């Protein structure tokens, strides 16, 4: 499992005055999709891994966002992702979103690269590690 | 201090297709007025206490609230808040929020009492506490 | 259909730093619920209601939460909502909300009643309405 | 008026159970941010502008974020926000957040390029617009 889907309905207070999808949302959705993609692959709860490994999971550093198209309640959307790249200690997800509307439109929404790294408590703040080699495994 | 104010600007965001203010975004206010309410009172941050007496702040067991007004975005809104009442393990804080529109017009757009407790991790869950006399001494 | 079903997965960010779930998501998911409702049950979408009728939604006027239980990341819940009265020109819906842990345990998580009426926009504000017969009819 | 500043305070259920700003908070924030220039330039509320010019906002098109260090409940954030670049019927808008610990740390905590346009409702979904000269007059 390389590319993993993930479905998230639009609700009407996830829109703004215009009647859209408020942008930040796609944020939440995209964070629940990166964290479902582990999760699919086999990786453990944040829970376990927090306590087993001391890993509290994967801050993003970077992202790169472009929206072609726009949504609204009452639409379903796919979510595609993957992993695009592996660099040492950090790594590109990536993620194609498609909206569905009422009517069975099918249009692609949003396309958005995450650069995230796995990371753990260091006293004050948090530090990234090196991918544990199971994770790169198991993806 | 037994009443505390508070103001929060409203946004756009914060807004449904309908225009005006979603509903649980007043929740999310009153939970930041709620916090800013011990703040203000003397009481230390959450994440202080946490270590300190091992409190991890107030979760709420009970609510209610009426919504008399409507808001929305570039309104601001005015909170009040008080502790109305102390239980033996419990606290009732009770919120006033009052809408002010642009030309100054100001009406009252919510009032809710939320009935809430000092906790702490037990173990498993959390487990409420006895309210420490030197935050009713404070308060 | 006078009790509707509805599921919802907790993730990550819809807990605070202090593990649980963090309380004005719930009101976000009873929205939802509370909407999934009327569509469940024959209604059409407010987007044609608005054009068609003239109806806006069902904004909130009142409500009454309990919260007995913790709930966080990866649970599933549960909501159970029906409409427990009708009254002039608003009704009382009921939500019950059940928690189910990993490893299958379920608990109530909490309960609520929100008082909501049929609402148009009336000029400057919203203005309720008495429930439309074929509401009463359909749910 | 081409640089302007806005403070926000980051609240306890904006944090994740790591302890961190949950990443789609930051979005929620410049996106305010982005509103409270034009309206701070001068500009009127899109409350007006919808029915003055039939001007409904500014969407988002694409974005770049970095993120660089990490951020806590209790601190405050302050956001810089100018026109990067005015194109044909889009600009860059450029935003720098800094955080300020507890203790007066001050540390850059994020940097994002957000490409906007001028909209409106174009029967079935928004169309861009040539930015008005007198918003680039007042910008």
């Amino acid at each position: 499992a390389r590319s993993i889907t993930m479905q998230q309905r639009i609700e009407f207070g996830d829109c703004d005055p215009a009647g859209i999808v408020w942008y930040p949302n796609y944020h939440r959705w995209l964070d629940a999709a990166s964290r479902n993609y582990f999760i699919k692959c086999g990786l453990p709860p944040w829970r376990q891994t927090v306590v087993e490994r001391g890993i509290v999971g994967t801050p993003i550093v970077s992202c790169n966002a472009s929206f072609v198209c726009t949504a609204s309640y009452d639409d379903v959307l796919t979510i595609e992702t993957c992993i695009k790249e592996w660099r040492r200690k950090s790594f590109v997800q990536r993620h194609s979103v498609s909206r569905t509307t009422p009517g069975g439109d099918v249009q692609l929404v949003m396309r958005a690269d995450e650069i995230r790294v796995f990371a753990m408590n260091d006293g004050e703040r948090l530090r990234a590690i090196e991918v544990p080699a199971d994770y790169i495994e198991l993806c």
